[PDB]
């Protein structure tokens, strides 16, 4: 049925079991639970989820710092929280720190399982989305230093910019370093 | 009081009604309505807003349809459905077109308020993502163009690197075109 593997954040175990009850009907895993931030950031951490469903207010350690925890180290693709607040200082810090839901209790069970699919799709797309970002300034930067490194070579040796080009690649093949890290050491204070 | 640009897409008057006046009064601007996905088309092309609150069920033409067109040519940087259905081919349709969203009807308006915040924010960080993945692509592949085309000058006529993109760069600026479309010339397929 829907598949997605979810941990439930609740300090109030029995509404932790319906929330779990709902979802487990629904055909999701539930592959952790837990009662307080801290319990919430270690469960993330190992399971590595699609969703987490937290309650912003929790002991010991609230669900808007444990959020931001989780989103941060991309513990989970994706947060939506589910609690009885639901001031506009509160959903700020929400949807700042990166949560793609927020349901207020009592809930309305009809609305979660929707919620759900919308929110794990959308954190998924977004960690693609992150990811591409990288590969991308990554390949962009690494051409950059490269270059650089290429015009101070040209300067020092009086080469050609493909000599310089090749001294990089030969420094790199034989030091076992990638190029641009030999650039960056090229380049330096310049 | 919240910040926001929303259009309300709804067949039924009553309801469109209904929740003008409560994002009217939490603060958002409600900037156009539609009521079939020809109208929602149009509306969001004119006034371009953060959020389209959209009905699935509507006639002439359905909000899936209509929220596809919507994300393709970024008439929108959110949409969230409004249905009395959830069921898993509707959903499947709605998260993968791109909804950050769905809400079963008769709503819970408690949750409507913090479900708008959360997708507008949501939808404009991703706006920004693929933003970035734009620029960084675009900046690439004029480097890369740029590079082939200076290697295939130095195969055929035999002069340097060098030489090879002062030939580009006198090209580009008597012809007043980018480098990429001379390069682009340049290689032609080779
Ligand atoms: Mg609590
Ligand atoms: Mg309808
Ligand atoms: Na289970
Ligand atoms: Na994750
Ligand atoms: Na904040
Ligand atoms: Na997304
Ligand atoms: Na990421
Ligand atoms: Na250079
Ligand atoms: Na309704
Ligand atoms: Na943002
Ligand atoms: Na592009
Ligand atoms: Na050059
Ligand atoms: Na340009």
């Amino acid at each position: 049925n829907m598949d997605g593997r979810i941990v439930i954040v609740d300090d109030e175990p029995i509404t932790r079991l319906d929330i779990r009850d709902i979802v487990i009907e629904a055909g999701y895993e539930v592959v952790g639970e837990a009662a307080d931030g801290f319990e919430a950031i270690e469960v993330c951490k190992k399971t590595q989820p699609d969703l987490v469903l937290m309650d912003i207010q929790m002991p010991i350690l609230d669900g808007l710092k444990a959020g931001k925890k989780i989103v941060q180290d991309q513990l989970a693709s994706s947060i939506v929280f589910l609690s009885a607040y639901s001031d506009v200082q509160n959903t700020d810090k929400a949807k700042k720190l990166g949560a793609l839901g927020y349901l207020v209790k009592p809930l309305d069970e009809k609305s979660l399982i929707p919620t759900i699919e919308m929110s794990i799709e959308r954190g998924k797309q977004t960690q693609l989305l992150l990811s591409q970002i990288d590969k991308l300034s990554l390949k962009l930067e690494e051409r950059k230093i490269i270059e650089k490194a290429k015009g101070i070579l040209v300067k020092e040796n009086h080469i050609s910019e493909e000599e310089a080009y090749q001294m990089l690649r030969t420094l790199s093949m034989n030091k076992r370093a990638r190029m641009s890290e030999i650039a960056e050491l090229i380049v330096m204070d310049d």
